[PDB]
């Protein structure tokens, strides 16, 4: 429809939607309460009408408004205000979309259970095409995908699927050996998901009985092999190996580059090393979107090393951990789903508001890891991340839906609860994203122009600290990016001149923190607001060591220190993509900070 | 405060107290807007004025509503109607309290995560609160509980907690064996739970170590035992097992009576002899709340014969599936949170309006089961079940607060995420459950009034369908009912005078949901809208025969049917407590009924 203003799609910073927002939120309130007196219409109301002016209804009613006016106090009391744009730069926590809120308040008054058909058939429907269309983004062709509670719980999900599906070749020989006639043991823990699919969806009257004898039995847990991930994971996933059964110790941490994205070179090595153990990769976990960098792991190489090491036998199942960015990749998909290619996204991105100023933005090394996101088995998806959804909403998305079958208990499923790892869910989780994903279509011209906005203002904060330097009587402190963002997350330290202490700037970056943060002072008054994370050698290894040294300190400071307290910023305000509304909350920031660092050292 | 009308705190099934709805959430959005234009107001609105009056925002604008006026048609199309009282008669829905909508969407609007409590301080401590008071429900002293995203994840987390304790008496002889000296190996997997905690909880600098070799680590997960449960569990237990570890095959069907209770003798026999197998129970799951009869386990014998059985050194894990029945506990607390004595359950329900007439509602055997949760180590408890708050929010409570450091990961926790098994969690489901929690009291007061409204009003269809007879063109059909309802879900089945075909009233049964569903006709016209259950000798087993007997159908026929088709109704309405208000719509059920067996029929 030509061009979509994303000032009108947030409540805003200072209310400036407000009105709009109570107005829908009423209008639609208005729709369900009509539905609710016009069915069986020739029912009288229950409730009298000196019921509702009785001293019982009144004393009740100031009670529950005492509750709601405590709730009140304690939530505009100790909340955090991120919906400011120039002023948070912190955690991936900014304003929501309205559509999303005023459909989840909408279809909460209904109270649908997405676990089953019959208890919402509206908001079940929406779930189907929800996941239909997180196929669609991920390029999967006959995928699927369902709403999870949070991230967590959908990369135990993925755990779930590769954990059955590495199991079903052993248990297709205890079961049909027919199948699996004239396979290694070694080449059954190295089959292709696709074959182990075709395999079972031939077997049509002895699925059940393969899957009997599947990891859902309880057995060869150890054998099924070894999960690889980042060493910059997200604990979510060393508790999936705890839940799921392979127990932490079959996790193997991948290490990461300078750029904190996992060295493909040492997954190599890794893998090929345990394979000549004849020990099996359960699967490797490629993260897009790193918790505290924002960092995106090159599925492209990932997946090209896949293809290599199946000519010498050795498979793995791949799982994308998109919580962060998964949504992200809207802005490379055309108005017809098509990837746009590398050589036409700045024009196309021009074409559509998604970048203001035509440069590049995406390196091709992202572009082409989010390509390749289509060749892996499964993505967890967080639409309460940077699908701008309200909590709790997370997402999985599966490259072929005949997977369900693994994981499968006992078209629109009529008990999503036989094919989801979770039970009862709400159906007004599923209209919040279905709204969402109606307003702001799943391409260019829907999330890529917020995805493009959230980018743009973290490429203006980058450059903005990238020259920050600051004097606080005779001391003057020079601010220090980590890397070039891959996504929307700006990481950033602060260092005295001539300070060759790295404990001394990981106190510095700790008291930065503590005055930007409840730590110190009320919250409803603090004028700069940041995240800190410790980037520690026992998880992060070298890895930060170029940064280190690039601050003039020595890898005896570094090995002295164990570590750097890093600064974290996830710009997911659309308000900062124009440079011009950037530069009026510069220097209120510079402003701020110089005053906060005035209060450390004074 | 003297007395508490549940008559004002829900909208209504006829919309009467809208108004108050719409007003208390337009003054608490009114008052989150005033707290976002309050914070740095220095800050001018970045949306001006002139961009809320542009082509661009009104086709914005426009292009939400026409989204979110496709929600309320297929909302207003295909939902179903359940805010009615005396017309629905199905599944564990009606409507939600007011106080916990109105406090969902205020909440919303800070967007907060309960994973940290620097993403919602104010949220975060609600939850703390909801677990302490999840606790005092329970009895549990030293107790707490966290709010789970379903029942089917809390019943997981339940499993994780024992497939972890049994795990720690192994790995405490593996890392200080100076704890569990002189234990025979044997005697480790029978150790009680306090025990195994007040050996970890004095290892201080090993806790860490002793968990690195418990079952996280993946190892023991088959030697630690046979998880038990009622034949009539819910698949969520199943998929538990699966997703743990244990696997399907160490899950141990008990059988159930013809009240559909636990066998608990049947029990003692499975538990014993396992015990002489030398094969531990991992656990034993108690269920107050049957999915399909309502119906409480005597939790009572289940730790009576636990305490019998540790003479002989045997102990087993107690975990109470009250997702349903949880919150029914309520109605046995004083406002000192004393659980009142049997003898002056009546006087009390008199005195705080509970019960409008004063009779047995409560059977001692069911009192004494409620009593006992306070004995068992978790327990799975469901707010957006019969805590009338909206979904997703479900609930676990442990007895001991020191039982979560066998799930730790790594006061108020300022990581909830390290003591739960979910990860991103909204701060609105904890205001909603503390604000529900708070306008109704977790006791007589409160919520035992509410609780008490549905089971009288469970007692009132009970009564009426027990002498309900229709006449369908020379075809007199006669209604029974399935046992005496434990809780407020009445099982009944429709059956022709002299029909001796168990295949004939399971179609008739069929024949009366179909039309009383979504199945057959329009659901915004449906006059009765009932459930429907198959009991499968493959599940239920025998427990239906005295049932199938009593009606008049011999023991081959039951063998041949296989199975007996039952109606459920969850009566979960809190309007039919009064007979007055029920002999209203007591006419209303019988028309319709009478129409659509006459559509059957003819
Ligand atoms: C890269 C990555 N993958 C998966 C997950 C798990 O997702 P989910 O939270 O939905 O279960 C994460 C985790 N992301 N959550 C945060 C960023 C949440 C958070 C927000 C604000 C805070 O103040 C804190 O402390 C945490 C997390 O780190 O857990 C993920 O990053
Ligand atoms: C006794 C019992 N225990 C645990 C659970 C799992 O709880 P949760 O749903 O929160 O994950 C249950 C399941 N209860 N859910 C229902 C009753 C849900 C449902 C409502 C309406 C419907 O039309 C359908 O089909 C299902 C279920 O049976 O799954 C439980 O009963």
């Amino acid at each position: 429809k030509g061009e979509m203003n994303l000032n009108a799609l947030f409540i805003g910073d200072k209310a400036e939607n407000g009105q709009l927002y109570k107005d829908l939120l009423i209008d639609l309130v208005d729709e369900h309460l009509g539905w609710r007196q016009n069915y069986m219409p020739q029912d009288m109301p229950v409730i009298s009408s000196q019921e509702r002016t009785s001293k019982s209804y009144e004393k009740t009613v100031n009670h529950m408004k005492d509750v709601l006016n405590e709730i009140s106090s304690r939530m505009r009391t100790h909340s955090v205000p991120w919906h400011t744009a120039g002023r948070y730069w912190g955690h991936m926590n900014s304003e929501t979309l309205m559509p999303s809120l005023l459909a989840y308040n909408f279809a909460m008054l209904w109270n649908g259970n997405n676990v089953a058909y019959e208890s919402s058939p509206a908001t079940s429907q929406m779930e189907e095409e929800v996941g239909h269309e997180f196929a669609h983004l991920m390029s999967y062709k006959n995928g699927w995908g369902h709403i999870v509670a949070d991230g967590s719980l959908a990369n135990l999900e993925g755990l779930w699927y590769a954990r059955n599906i590495k199991s079903l070749p052993f248990a297709m020989k205890e079961v049909k050996p027919e199948l699996v006639a004239g396979k290694s043991d070694w080449e059954l823990l190295n089959m292709p998901t696709k074959e182990i699919m075709d395999l079972l969806e031939s077997a049509e009257d002895e699925i059940d009985e393969i899957k009997a004898h599947s990891a859902r039995s309880g057995k060869h847990l150890q054998a099924i092999g070894k999960w690889l991930v980042p060493q910059t994971k997200h604990y979510s996933w060393l508790k999936a190996a705890d839940i799921i059964g392979i127990g932490l110790d079959q996790v193997i941490p991948v290490p990461v580059d300078h750029n904190y994205r996992m060295d493909i070179n040492e997954l190599e090595k890794i893998v090929r090393g345990l394979a000549e153990e004849q020990i099996p990769v359960l699967g490797v976990v490629g993260v897009v979107g790193s918790t505290e960098e924002g960092a995106v792991d090159s599925i492209d190489k990932i997946i090209a090393l896949r293809d290599e090491l199946m000519k010498d036998g050795i498979y793995y199942y791949v799982h994308v951990d998109a919580a962060y960015g998964g949504y992200g990749r809207a802005i490379f998909l055309d108005e017809d789903n098509n990837f746009i290619p590398y050589e036409d996204l700045q024009d196309v991105h021009e074409e559509y508001g998604v970048f203001k100023e035509k440069k590049e933005h995406i390196s091709r090394e992202v572009y082409d890891a989010y390509k390749a996101i289509e060749l892996a088995e499964s993505v967890t998806i967080d639409p309460h991340k940077m699908g701008y959804i309200p909590y709790s909403a997370g997402g999985i998305v599966i490259q072929d839906i005949r997977m369900r079958d693994v994981i499968s208990y006992f078209d629109i499923p009529a008990l999503l609860g036989a094919y989801i790892l979770e039970g009862s869910k709400a159906g007004a989780t599923a209209a919040s994203v279905w709204a969402a994903h109606h307003v702001l279509p799943l391409n260019v011209a829907g999330y890529g122009k917020l995805i493009g906005a959230s980018i743009e203002g973290s490429h203006h904060f980058y450059n903005f600290l990238n020259d920050l330097t600051f004097k606080v009587g005779d001391k003057e402190i020079e601010v220090h990016t980590l890397t070039h963002p891959d996504f929307n997350m700006v990481d950033y330290v602060f260092k005295e001149k001539g300070n060759d202490d790295l404990v001394a700037m990981n106190k510095l970056n700790h008291d930065v923190y503590d005055y930007a943060s409840y730590v110190k002072g009320n919250i409803y008054n603090n004028e700069f607001i940041t995240s800190h994370t410790d980037f520690a050698i026992p998880d992060y290894g070298n890895s930060p060591l170029k940064f280190v040294n690039s601050l003039g300190f020595s890898d005896e400071e570094w090995n002295r220190a164990g570590k750097v307290t890093v600064l974290r910023a996830a710009v997911m305000t659309p308000y900062m993509n124009d440079k011009e509304e950037f530069d009026v909350y510069a220097p209120k920031i510079q402003a701020a900070l110089q005053e906060k660092l005035e209060q450390i050292y004074d």
